[PDB]
């Protein structure tokens, strides 16, 4: 696939550059951050900041004017995404014709120009009204697909989801520059990031697209609710995939799920730090596999969360053997417990990871309804550690997400 790159900005000794071959000229305007998520990102968050590229102009001389691709990561802060406004992002139009790419609405839009400036678009709603469900400041995976002989098209994290005829377009007069940034003015908290910006001379297959998808996501590092490499140290809301209003309490002596007072908010209670169980540095990436502690700062008092010893059913007596559910507890002595050290790992094939334990049994952490005080009936959402899981791999109750507060979306705490 590389060898179709004809323009790849990446950072090499700490400048953001043509990785190419072809040497375009990278000139940053105002104060683009770079490189502060992820390796080959850049960050746009002021109407001055500016990354001007200029292509040696030879190569639009090639296939590209026939068929091409263009592949990159975006994030789009939620106040950015919530603007009713038109930006801006990537402009390729000059003389009337062109490319670029804008922000409208909650949507991104890819635009193609040709001389008499009739253009056609490529539409999607990443927002879907700022659901939780939707990509508002995620980061998420977008390839353009171009040929003259018949249509653009966009996909999304690797899946075609719009298609536009272009072949019924008139001339198209490319232009060697790019310019990255937003000229519009914009609030302190509308920003947004791109990352692993590509163009190629050909039309990239559905497989080919794909290679580049999985190549980019990291499949080896764990991803915070954003996208974001999940680090440890970072205080993170830990939520199951089924609750995402409800936040983690101690109640009678084990942790259960409660509903957050504010049911809109993203930010709630009790965040959790990771801790590597094999001595990593502080805030470095969780790697798919690493071994890990969760510790919560709970009034005043540092605890890690450990496995129950016994089921939350107390008939069993200490002695199941199968289908066993296990509460999770605080316990005040922090170290390397085994009963507290848990595994995580990306979901096989398809942001979110599940979280295991082999001590005494092999376990895997769900969030369910149960009655998980052994003294009581009382039913509560508890995330409990369950033995036999093999029909559970591809339950959404086994799906973890940590919410880390970003830059991208902003939140208050009420008193």
């Amino acid at each position: 696939i590389n060898d179709s790159k004809i323009l790849s900005l990446q950072n090499k000794k700490n400048a953001l550059v043509d990785t190419s071959g072809y040497n375009a000229e990278v000139r940053l305007e105002g104060d683009v951050q770079v490189n502060t998520i992820y390796t080959n990102d850049f960050k746009l968050s002021s109407s001055g900041d500016k990354i001007i590229v200029n292509l040696n102009n030879n190569i639009l001389y090639s296939a590209i004017y026939e068929n091409s691709s263009v592949s990159f990561w975006i994030k789009i802060s939620k106040d950015l995404t919530n603007s009713h406004n038109e930006y801006t992002i990537i402009n390729s139009i000059k003389q009337n014709s062109g490319w670029k790419l804008c922000i409208r609405n909650g949507n991104i839009e890819w635009i193609l120009q040709d001389i008499n400036r009739k253009y056609k678009s490529l539409i999607f709603d990443y927002s879907e009204s700022l659901s939780h469900t939707g990509y508002t400041n995620k980061w998420f995976f977008v390839t353009i697909t171009n040929n003259i002989m018949g249509y653009m098209k966009l996909y999304i994290n690797g899946e075609l989801k719009q298609s536009e005829r272009i072949e019924d377009l008139d001339e198209v007069k490319l232009d060697k520059t790019i310019v990255f940034g937003i000229d519009e003015n914009i609030d302190e908290n509308q920003m947004l990031w791109i990352r692993d910006f590509n163009i190629f001379s050909k039309e990239l297959s559905n497989e080919d697209i794909n290679i580049v998808y999985e190549g980019q996501i990291l499949r080896n590092v764990i991803k915070d609710y954003w996208g974001n490499p999940l680090k440890f140290d970072t205080e993170y809301y830990m939520i199951n995939y089924n609750y995402i209003d409800r936040y983690i309490a101690p109640k009678n002596n084990i942790l259960v799920l409660v509903q957050y007072s504010d049911i809109s908010k993203l930010y709630t209670k009790n965040p959790i730090t990771i801790k590597s169980a094999a001595n990593k540095n502080p805030y470095s990436r969780i790697l798919n596999g690493d071994d890990i502690m969760f510790h919560m700062l709970y009034d005043s008092r540092e605890y890690m969360i450990i496995r129950d010893t016994d089921t939350i059913y107390a008939t069993q007596g200490g002695q199941c053997s199968k289908n066993c559910v296990y509460a999770l507890k605080l316990q005040s002595n922090l170290g390397n417990y085994g009963i507290g050290i848990f595994s995580i790992k990306n979901i096989v094939s398809q942001y979110c990871s599940q979280i295991f334990s082999s001590f005494m049994k092999n376990t895997m952490l769900l969030a369910d309804i149960y009655k998980p005080w052994r003294f009581s009936f009382e039913n509560a959402y508890t995330p409990v550690a369950v033995t036999n899981y093999e029909t559970k791999l591809l339950s959404t109750s086994s799906f973890w997400k940590f919410i880390s507060r970003d830059p991208g979306w902003v939140e208050h705490h009420h008193h």
